[PDB]
């Protein structure tokens, strides 16, 4: 599925994301804006092997299993198929889990690149909440 902006910005709301770690729901929309073009069933491979997956593009390498990834873990325990979905809420709970493991946000290539420390609210302006 491709969201369109404001619907994701609801959707990713009423799964808990707004203020969720701190970060207002104008950082998640930005990092689906940037990693995935707000497409669930963006897939990108990485040089070492890994896998990323998903509307945020949650990586194989430690949070999903896609068995094709060595030595990698699976710490949100689902296979990375399930970030896939029409319904964000394997990749949003597995988001949970990751922006609370110390680094924030940070742990998004393209939120640190591309949507830290610049107007987030834009993402969200508009939009019926
Ligand atoms: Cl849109
Ligand atoms: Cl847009
Ligand atoms: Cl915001
Ligand atoms: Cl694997
Ligand atoms: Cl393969
Ligand atoms: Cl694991
Ligand atoms: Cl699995
Ligand atoms: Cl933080
Ligand atoms: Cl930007
Ligand atoms: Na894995
Ligand atoms: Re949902
Ligand atoms: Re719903
Ligand atoms: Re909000
Ligand atoms: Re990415
Ligand atoms: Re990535
Ligand atoms: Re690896
Ligand atoms: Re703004
Ligand atoms: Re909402
Ligand atoms: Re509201
Ligand atoms: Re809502």
């Amino acid at each position: 599925k491709v969201f369109g902006r404001c619907e994701l910005a609801a959707a990713m709301k009423r799964h808990g994301l707004d203020n969720y770690r701190g970060y207002s729901l104008g950082n998640w929309v930005c990092a689906a804006k940037f990693e995935s073009n707000f497409n669930t069933q963006a897939t990108n491979r990485n040089t070492d092997g890994s896998t990323d997956y998903g509307i945020l593009q949650i990586n194989s390498r430690w949070w999903c299993n896609d068995g094709r990834t060595p030595g990698s873990r699976n710490l949100c325990n689902i296979p990375c198929s399930a970030l896939l979905s029409s319904d964000i809420t394997a990749s949003v709970n597995c988001a949970k889990k990751i922006v609370s493991d110390g680094n924030g946000m940070n742990a998004w290539v393209a939120w640190r690149n591309r949507c830290k420390g610049t107007d987030v609210q834009a993402w969200i302006r508009g939009c019926r909440l």
